[PDB]
């Protein structure tokens, strides 16, 4: 068996995507702006904020051994310097639920959404962000740090560098004013549009430095409470490929998005790898590539072979233990998700059988949810939710993966201790 | 007793003062503005949002038969036209807890705090405000109306008029810009200050018409779900008195603040009376306490005889049943509170005994809480909360009044 007994089998969520009523967040604010690129508001999402106990019990019943979720800074520090012990107690009860159900909690301290007030100090390019984040992380540790299994500081700091290569984003700061969304944003924040920089859109050297310092200062804050607790960030590392004409563009992208962040990870306990497919570049940049085999729901290629390739890359470049903190598939046909997961798990086993220190596998996502700018259309969940009633119904993929996890545990009788 | 069989004995709260994290409300926003008049932010308050079950068990264990609390528009409709079913289920659970503990729930549909977005459309001077408020009251009824024991549409529409008589607000709208907090509110909302009108500061003719229209449209929305449910609004009615020199001033205030609103109440099923003390006017306007006892934490005269007066007044002007939806005392010494509640309650019984139809007594307030611009200084609670730990400790007044109910 290539998986060790302590290997984590989980599903992941992000607070804004499942909790509902993240009304103090930047993303919420962006969802309701006149010029918005968000297709619909998050609203209640799946109401994980109130239903987490039953959600945890469901997940643990399916045989998962871990649960990854975010603590939301927008709730914890709702205005700069005014921490909410009430919200911190909410997340302590979440962690207590995990622990009562045997789940190791993988806590993401930040998952794109920020308190809206942060966007007035320059957001993820502001020089105070690294220390405010770190202060924030110390406060969460102060209140519930003993209950965390594993810590992820930041989710996908490199995402917008990859989106820029499409590229959706990455206007120059001096040009953010010309996209409606940013112009509006700045106006109501009472601030200049060149200074508007939520986490997931910022691909600027300022933003690189701010992200890295925030990671660094947060790790230290966290270690001050639990020196034993393993910490890393997570990366949006695709399997980068090319066709003829795209070799140099592919190389540039692999370098700026993947290797640069993995180089920056080399001090850490682990790195989180988040991978869905390959990303192919030709002479005109991004090519949704040649066709076969997705047909994902978004019309992207179904290529869970990517995971094994990014795990290998991460081991090579960073040389630290890897945890797969996201992996999954957007599809309305769950039989495709099952076949995808079989292959991705094979990818993991294959890396482990080669001596790569992989420490868990966490599927994106637990429940069909708010897929950022595309809203509720894209279905990534291993568990269905009828949002109108909030009823949860596990899909076969949840039973398959859950039961795979369960079937890796030893089976010995009790032994005098 | 002269208390009928089904007289309600309650304690009351307001969602902004007790729940914590009312981050989408207009008040929250005003608490954090640069030139704010709020002495401190509400923050977590006493975290009633999370602890309500324990709070209601405690309330019920003490002997009360009723609980008055708000549902917060700021959480139910966080953006105009976007209702939260999860916020509605929360409140649904609050009502289920009440009933599980045998407590008749008295729900206030609005208790000063509004969604921040409402302030961008002219707030409680906004001409769409009545129909928005009614629509909101409808959604709440659709989700949970069957669990409400009594309904209070609006809390103290008339408060800011009373305060104006102390020269404490009531700038004409053209001069709102001159108050720092309004100028800051304006700038952050992208709106002119003349337009900024949160409920409890708005004592303008427009705000009278808007409040009244909202109360009426809300009443009609709630009866479309529950024609049996008793509906009214609550009034900030002091026992307005004079000394020689103050007669015209006193009559004026009595007419604009109490009688005008009681007249406006004449169609309703009951009027909620909220009274704490007397307000005395002399030749120089509002008079300070005499070399006359106690006094309360705010230096106002401790005057429980006020309640009997405002009940008699309401019966006379409105002519409909009276519910005491707030009465109590701000004080650090609870022995003063016990004595106050005893006499107030005697005042109520004396009204009852004269045939005035009083339907309930509800004390302000369950828990020491966020007293608006005064922050956590003032202690009105029958139950103490050490906010650092959120630990609840019933004062003697809790056990006194609870036990009084229990007979």
């Amino acid at each position: 068996n290539p998986f060790p007994q302590d290997f984590l089998w989980g599903v992941a969520t992000a607070g804004h995507q499942v909790e509902g009523n993240n009304v103090n967040s930047d993303v919420w604010f962006l969802e309701h702006l006149p010029g918005t690129i968000f297709a619909e508001p998050s609203g209640d999402a799946v109401d994980h904020y109130h239903r987490y106990r039953e959600d945890i019990a469901l997940i643990a019943g399916l045989g998962f051994t871990s649960y990854r979720f975010s603590v939301e800074w927008a709730r914890i520090e709702p205005e700069e310097g005014h921490f909410s012990v009430a919200a911190l107690d909410h997340y302590k009860r979440v962690l207590e639920a995990c622990r009562e159900h045997g789940l190791t909690p993988v806590v993401t301290f930040h998952h794109f959404a920020s308190p809206l007030w942060l966007l007035r100090s320059g957001g993820w390019e502001g020089e105070r962000t690294p220390e405010l984040f770190a202060r924030y992380c110390g406060r969460v540790m102060a209140h519930l740090g003993d209950l965390i299994g594993v810590a992820c500081t930041l989710n996908e700091p490199n995402l917008p560098w990859l989106l820029e290569s499409f590229g959706i984003g990455g206007e120059a700061p001096e040009n953010r004013g010309k996209v409606p969304m940013w112009a509006a944003a700045a106006q109501r924040l009472g601030v200049d549009a060149s200074t508007v920089a939520p986490f997931q859109f910022c691909s600027t050297e300022a933003g690189f430095n701010v992200k890295l310092a925030a990671h660094k200062a947060a790790t230290e804050a966290i270690k001050a409470h639990r020196p034993d607790l393993r910490v890393g960030w997570t990366l949006a590392n695709s399997d980068i490929q090319s066709v003829p004409g795209g070799e140099e563009i592919a190389a540039q992208v692999r370098r700026d998005v993947n290797e640069r962040f993995l180089e920056a990870s080399r001090g850490d306990d682990f790195v989180g790898i988040q991978t869905y497919g390959r990303t192919v570049y030709g002479p005109d940049g991004h090519a949704p590539a040649p066709e076969g085999v997705a047909v994902n729901q978004m019309g992207e290629e179904i290529y869970p072979q990517a995971l094994e390739a990014t795990i290998r890359e991460a081991w090579r470049v960073a040389g630290i233990p890897v945890m797969v903190t996201e992996n999954g598939l957007a599809t309305e046909d769950d039989t495709q998700r099952v076949a995808y997961l079989r292959t991705a798990v094979d990818g993991v086993a294959s890396c482990l059988a080669d001596g790569i220190d992989v420490r868990g596998y966490i599927a994106w996502t637990a429940f069909d949810n708010f897929e950022w700018i595309f809203g509720y259309g894209p279905k990534f969940g291993l568990i269905a939710v009828d949002r109108s009633t909030q009823e949860r119904t596990p899909k076969e993929s949840a039973r398959w993966l859950g039961n795979f996890a369960r079937q890796q545990a030893p089976a010995e009788a009790p032994q005098p201790a």
